[PDB]
């Protein structure tokens, strides 16, 4: 088991470096938090700041999701983030993905009481 917002901590948080460590920091990652268990997840992101940073974004600025719902929020200020993209040589169970860090404000959905982080919409 494991909830919700436990998910997203383990899919979307890594607080513990500034920034996408290096080259390879996607593939040890993106392995190692168990993202490439059953497939290669094709996409996802992960987030350099504080859980309560990445928490606060719950009550910033309501925006629609992109599946059309009403409880996504983006974040007033820029993120350090890392985006990790599946590469196209790459093959179950061998999971291969390019790193990109950037700054940018991040769109998540929340739910709940407490009201947490439960999926990574968008970054913009
Ligand atoms: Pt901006
Ligand atoms: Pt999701």
């Amino acid at each position: 088991k494991e909830t919700a917002a436990a998910k997203f901590e383990r899919q979307h948080m890594d607080s513990s470096t500034s920034a996408a460590s290096s080259s390879n920091y996607c593939n040890q990652m993106m392995k190692s938090r168990n993202l490439t268990k059953d497939r290669c997840k094709p996409v996802n992101t992960f987030v350099h700041e504080s859980l309560a940073d990445v928490q606060a974004v719950c009550s910033q600025k309501n925006v629609a999701c992109k599946n059309g719902q009403t409880n996504c929020y983006q974040s007033y200020s820029t993120m350090s983030i890392t985006d990790c993209r599946e590469t196209g040589s790459s093959k179950y169970p061998n999971c291969a993905y390019k790193t990109t860090q950037a700054n940018k404000h991040i769109i998540v959905a929340c739910e709940g009481n407490p009201y947490v982080p439960v999926h990574f919409d968008a970054s913009v």
